[PDB]
């Protein structure tokens, strides 16, 4: 992204996803079942248009607020979760949609009749991609609250595909000194070109990292469906202590389904579910058949855990995967992507469309440089180091993005098949709690010692 046309048309593309998601539901579904993942979406599309009015608009010309009265209920660090569920406090679909095309506008005006600074390059790119990530968090909310999928989605997933290949085993990554994250903005003059990224990938450094195995495939269905067969949410002996305890919590083992609550523990993947002998999985409002040789997803950091112990296997670190992805070493040239520096949204499941439902195997094109196939895309690979800041962290134009959620959330990595590709990279950091199955999580393992 540097043209104004790439940003213009990556404006549209995503005023679209929003629209789309909010207008193809009914007045009924509007106000979603309360979860502590979801978000109601019309608040979602107020809260994402704010971004723009804050930190490009007011931020650069000074400008008013649309309606200034709303300042305070779409700021979310103020606006607390239930709170938002409010039919008194917000507007309604209508006014908010025209706000957000308002700014749109606003924003496509400035980017055509305002110099191209550096700055307003960098907060043009901060902004949208913003947006994006709130058009990932409202494609799972629909999956969580059992909604229809969303009409720009493909969900059934990659069809004839199917043949995962020999592609499968390790890749053994040679020891040496290599080169982990980005430049810090004041060392470059690219902060908001070929270096552009948020504070938890700078300031970069290098590291010797001793000689590793990682498979080049994720794992599948098929053999989590082995560990489960083998008792594995019944052999505590494979469950760390918080994965015990997680594994010890009674929840609506019905949640989304449209069936009434049903109270228990955890003994398969949330999203799984065996009907006559043959496992099945719930695809938004429809139960589909779990195809054998495409990737688990929506597991929890323990789930992982544990298979990776029953496996005599183990989990990466971010800087082994990163390694792994990219190969970028002190002093040569450097990639954003395993493939290259050029993105081709074909390489990879990215932009809400497959769905995770891919071939292991799948996406040759994407292929790291030791082979690692699907990296970026699919799923969140859950890696074993907990999001904490690089030696050097500069808080960002908006300092809660990363700091809020620090030590608590463990660092995941790659990209998400309802995440936007425009904003990947191969240094970019994702954040998750251990104990969730709501988000597109999944994982490779990593040989043992
Ligand atoms: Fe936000
Ligand atoms: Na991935």
């Amino acid at each position: 992204m540097n043209d104004r046309e790439s940003l213009i048309q990556a404006l549209h593309h995503t005023r679209d996803r929003v629209k789309d998601l909010v207008c193809s539901l009914r007045e009924d579904q509007l106000s979603v079942p309360y979860h502590p993942g979801v978000n109601p979406p019309v608040w979602e599309m107020g809260h994402s248009t704010f971004f723009y009015e804050v930190f490009v608009l007011n931020w650069l010309d000074g400008t008013p607020s649309y309606d200034p009265s709303m300042d305070d209920l779409w700021d979310s660090f103020h606006m607390d979760h239930e709170d938002r569920w409010s039919k008194t406090l917000f507007p309604s679909r209508e006014d908010t949609l025209a706000y957000m095309d308002t700014i749109i506008q606003r924003m496509e005006d400035r980017i055509r009749n305002q110099p191209l600074t550096d700055e307003a390059l960098y907060l043009y790119r901060y902004a949208i991609y913003h947006q994006n990530m709130h058009v990932e968090s409202m494609t799972w909310c629909r999956q969580t609250v059992g909604y229809p999928a969303p009409p720009f989605a493909e969900p059934k997933g990659l069809t004839g595909e199917g043949v995962d290949q020999d592609a499968r085993g390790d890749a053994t990554i040679p020891a040496g000194r290599y080169l982990i994250g980005l430049p810090a903005n004041r060392d470059s003059d690219a902060y908001a070109t070929e270096d552009f990224g948020f504070d938890n990938e700078k300031p970069a450094f290098e590291v010797d990292m001793p000689e590793f195995s990682i498979s080049r495939t994720l794992v599948t269905n098929g053999e989590f469906q082995k560990f489960v067969e083998e008792g594995g949410y019944e052999r505590p002996e494979f469950w760390s202590q918080g994965g015990r305890k997680w594994l010890e919590r009674e929840i609506n083992l019905n949640f989304g389904s449209g069936e009434p609550p049903l109270m228990g523990r955890q003994t398969h993947p949330f999203h799984w579910r065996k009907r006559d002998g043959r496992w099945y999985e719930r695809v938004f409002d429809q139960w589909l058949p779990l195809e054998p040789g495409h990737p688990v997803k929506q597991i929890s950091y323990w789930e992982a855990e544990a298979f990776c112990a029953w496996a005599g296997r183990r989990l990466p670190s971010e800087y082994e995967w990163e390694v792994a992805a990219l190969a970028n070493k002190p002093g040569e040239e450097r990639r954003r992507y395993p493939w290259g520096n050029e993105m081709d949204p074909a390489k990879l499941d990215m932009d809400q469309r497959y769905m995770g439902r891919v071939p292991v195997t799948a996406f040759p094109a994407g292929e790291s440089p030791f082979g690692c196939r699907q990296m970026l895309g699919t799923v969140w690979e859950w890696t074993g180091n907990q999001f904490m800041p690089y030696d050097g962290f500069s808080v960002d134009m908006y300092p809660f993005y990363s700091t809020l959620q620090f030590a608590t959330h463990k660092t995941t990595k790659g990209g998400g098949c309802a995440a936007s590709s425009m904003l990947i990279r191969g240094t970019y950091r994702n954040f998750y709690h251990p104990d969730r199955c709501d988000v597109y999580t999944g994982f490779r393992t990593c040989a043992l010692s």
